[PDB]
């Protein structure tokens, strides 16, 4: 059939929960990177087939937060969007989407990724519209509901992790050790420049003044030890391993890339970042919903007909180390390829954005180092991983 | 390029606002439709490679809620699945999605639909992180600023119905008119059953006795009359022409159908209901939002190479009539043709599931009255549309 | 100093939970009985010294309820008013209120009652100000907490009086009895017309035609029988006596009476009611709040050198069977003198009003029966009594 | 009935709003001062007949808020309590009804005062009960609504103070001179002492170290010059005189005097602080709110023989500039008699408690400087007023 390309890639900076970025909605956030990734291209609005964007936390967000990020984006009201909703998968997902549209001739030119701002979630009250007639009422936090927290099993996510550490043997001074070392390695990529090609700068509004830019990943704690986190507490469970150090952070952010068939890059003279080699799905149980990158890793692997050992750089999401660390245990691949820059420990994670946002870090990586073979994959909370492979000629 | 088939079709009955679905999480309600349309098919469940499902109001309904109807239809976890969010297009670009994914190699069996619960649908607290240091503070209700307002005019779903009135000349009297045809053609196929095997029973647990089978759309009105809807106040422009009764509902039901190649249908022995033809989306001006199935419609009716008048059935959404009616004068095709057992206005229009409900209804009657040509359209928030064209042998 | 008399008396029908006067503020359904109070003396708005009204639960009731009771009842701005909130007792402490005014030469002339409207208790959000950065938080219903929870113990008024029914070995059997008593002699006093010169009438709008008269108590259950109560479940306590039958309600309405010295209503022309003879407070241990009316009836009784047997008429609230029980055994009288047109299981416990509304009861009984001496007295939550004496030359 | 005497006096610093009081609730607060006022005086917590205190924001406070006070501060079940609420004339009134009980012979010993903590106000959730079928909600501010906004004509309490401005010709100016004159005399008074003996530390517990005593009127600005609120925005009206530092703010605390007859306390061995004198309430038009304190403290004055230019001694709270200033215009009094010691616009008013607050500080200044004839007055939203004179041997 057909080959589908990257051609451009923007994502924004992370920011804290509650910090730079918490009062931009999602879907503004998104917009930033949907028109960067197009001027980056060298496409123009009105020749985009489709927005597809991950977004997970919606409770108030409006009609279609996919569409509003298009429009705010600038594109005319004749693209057409989609949200989209596979947990932290999100943003990967969309890049899925947009490939299998292109291969199938639905499409032929998609702005792919994630937006999320976990700051702005807001309570919801369930049943509120039958009203409460005796006794107590919840206000039940979105975030958590919605984003966190495993339906089957009824527990939170870092819980999945838990169940991750002691199935895999991951002992707390791993998890330590693991974190220190994305904390360090996010520290030394940002105070070399690292990420400046691939952040785009959000203008935040200043009450009587200009809009200043916010263009820092503020979630990575530089001079960061083992120290610092050798002695903090469970953040889960009393008896447990995953502590608030060891796990990544409650973020917002946004990230998009342009994806077009080979052929169409060809017509319309533009040089891709890379080929899109092959990507999969896997499902997996929900209490270990952080090994999903295992099986979905290996088989986007077996679609590439690539080994782990052919890989050049990869980026597998941190959501938690005792998982990160578990997926690197059964993969048997080369760690020191993994990350090379930091991940979300220290960089923060965005949900429904992360998907795409570690593709973004990938393909800037690949280019300054002159990569051939990548890889990026996340866990999914409910039991799911995806995983995507790119090529650099 | 692979032919895809629909190898199964199942919805439930439509529930009325605070009726017998109220009380049944959408999540719920997709599962219902998914495990029928796997027995119909005779696919097991380990047999799936992918679930989608449409859902707009997915405020406090927990992680991926298409995961959650999937696993609670019986599919086992290593099933992955996805929700998604094109307003009122979501059920019908769910099975386009799985089309393009059979299409690129990317998934073999899918299962695609929707899911909603209106009645359920709570309120949020905007800002409640922060917290209200003093004056009052907005509930805001999610059904209608996530499923029924539009973002860009920031008015209600109605208002742009209106729009499309005016703009196409549709009298209050023409949309009565349309509105009475819908509620009899839905009482008559009532009567004659021929809904009977498309509607999949829900059993409505019962306080101190046996769940009771839900099973009827309950929202249509037997016995409408001109003389019933022309004496209404409109319901949005105290000068308008948009009514309570010749504008559908607020409404909860789910809809899914078993997407495969013909290749794979063949392979299993399966006859499929239909051949996927072709299918498009579009968009317009958000203010005219009620249009998208023009542009649409004509996008699929090309790529599908047939015109207007090749066409044996139709199943266009009534989310208006105002709309339904500007939709007709200009696509220019029978309108005794047209959701010839009804539509939304009488059975209701639970918004993410509608456009596999409208789907499942066409099929079925295809298949009753041996129509050779099919399409599905509907309109959505923010100015989209949706088409599918489906051709039986 | 000076006989404190009672010029007149007022009350609404007591409504059901969610029932008539559901929808009536507290202070409209005070300004009724004020405004009929007044008229029923002989005495006009601008003679009025002050109005003292009972009411607990002013949840966003807006400044000083009292105040707007007054008004709404056209009391000129130059009279002034205040809100008092002593649980159960309110009703009744602000008659007590009243006369200590009058005889130390502080007023002449006093409004003194309460007013409630359970059904419209709101629920509120603490913490709402600071907010909630992360995870669930409570809605409390201000009804419960703020009207029928024990702040000490921490939990309903109903365990109490289980303690009560342990304590003193008020049976479950005993319970029902007294309860189809109060039920059965609330029938009997609808069917004589007993309550129709008490009650005014509250015009209730309607969604057709004209407003309709409320002047019935809508809670008193019918044809009651022994049958219908003694095989209910326990409401509090699995191990309890105490059911929905065998306790009042939770219910809206509101009462007062005129008062003033012997001499004001001499020198005015006007003929009082009754006489107050003396009242009391006392405190018990909030564990059995019910028996609050011990002490307090035993000091009244004292204070007025009376026995329980001079006693012709008394009203002692019915919050719990299981608490009036208990009161009658330890006080000794005949129990046949006690709410003679049925009590609170019966009409109803609007918790800021059932002080009043009891006394108003009790004088209209001693006015057509021509009894000489009367008695009315209330538990009250957090442990105390009030009650008053009257008496009719 | 003999004269009723005041035997001590006790009230907390007053907290800032947010400040160091704001997570203690206002029935500890109460208990605080209830329990040195006795300590003070010289009486044992079972010798107490009554306690009474003002709140004015009690939704999810409780049962009896007065009774929480009095359970707290060590008082036996056996001691009745009753709460109130006459808005910011809670405080005084609560003196007032002790002294009515006193002379009317129903109690002899009485511990009054108010509480408030206007920081922990909850927002409400209006029919909630019945719930909200459609359409967005309100969660109001019970702070604003039960505690500062007018019923009957629907504003602020600072649009009563505009009114005042204008009827009676108080510049912008001199609300400023006056306000500066407040914070320079508390600022004077804090420096000097003169509050030592009159406030009783609340310990505030500091999660890292002990507990800190909380022990000054932290509202209080000093330095304050008329230069530093001469330029501010108008509060309340665009066309306005108030502003945030003209007018006083929200805040938190409690007082509470012990009161009982003169024979009673020369039985005991105690000598009294002073000897109730008259008082009086009055009632005005809501619009003109602050001009409650003229007619008041008129008919106080009346009642103890005495004429304005009599008085030693007064504390007349300043809730607004602009209502201070037209009620001493109206009476005639030397201003430089009254609250010598700073004001609400530098102490705060915590608006259950100022009554008796103002109360508290007068007595003690009085012993310090010998007064002999005193008077505290205040203001009350809704159109009330009240005032209470002491004289000392």
């Amino acid at each position: 059939m057909t080959d589908v390309v990257i051609v451009s890639a923007a994502r924004t900076a992370v920011g804290k929960f509650g910090g730079s970025l918490a009062k931009i909605p999602a879907p503004e956030l998104g917009a930033v990177v949907i028109k960067a990734a197009l001027e980056r291209a060298g496409v123009k609005p009105e020749q985009v087939s489709e927005v597809i964007m991950g977004q997970v936390l919606t409770a108030g967000s409006g009609q279609n937060p996919a569409r509003q990020a298009a429009i705010k984006a600038g594109l005319p009201a004749m693209v057409p969007a989609m949200t989209i909703n596979k947990v932290s998968g999100s943003g990967l997902k969309a890049v899925m989407l947009a490939a299998n549209a292109i291969m199938a001739g639905d499409a032929e030119i998609v702005v792919a990724g994630g937006q999320e701002n976990m700051s702005a979630a807001p309570h919801v009250l369930p049943g509120s519209r039958d009203g409460f007639r005796m006794g107590d009422a919840k206000l039940v936090d979105t975030m958590i509901v919605d984003g966190l927290w495993d339906v089957y099993n009824q527990y939170h996510m870092g819980i999945t992790a838990e169940n991750v550490a002691k199935e895999y043997g991951i002992t707390r001074e791993a998890q330590d050790e693991f974190a220190v070392g994305s904390q360090n390695k996010a520290e030394a990529a940002q105070k070399a420049g690292k990420f400046d090609e691939e952040i785009v700068p959000v203008l935040i509004p200043q009450r009587k003044g200009d809009p200043v830019a916010f263009k820092t990943d503020e979630f990575v704690r530089q001079g960061a030890t083992l120290d610092s986190m050798s002695g903090l507490k469970p953040a889960f469970d009393k008896a447990g391993t995953v502590t608030a150090a060891n796990a990544s952070g409650l973020n917002d952010g946004a990230a998009a890339v342009v994806v077009m068939s080979a052929a169409k890059a060809k017509e319309l003279g533009l040089t891709p970042l890379a080929t899109i080699k092959s990507y999969a799905n896997a499902g997996v149980d929900p209490k270990v919903m952080g090994m999903g990158p295992v099986p979905a890793s290996k088989r986007a692997l077996s679609r590439a007909e690539w080994t782990p050992q052919d890989l050049d750089l990869m980026e597998i999401n941190e959501a938690f180390a005792a998982q990160a660390l578990a997926v690197h245990q059964q993969m048997g691949w080369d760690t020191s390829k993994v990350n090379v820059n930091g991940g979300a420990i220290a960089i923060g994670h965005p949900i429904g954005a992360s998907g795409c946002r570690i593709l973004v870090t990938l393909l800037h990586e690949m280019k300054r180092r002159d990569a051939k073979k990548g890889l990026a994959s996340l866990c999914i909370g409910g039991g799911m991983g995806v995983a995507l492979a790119v090529e650099r000629k």
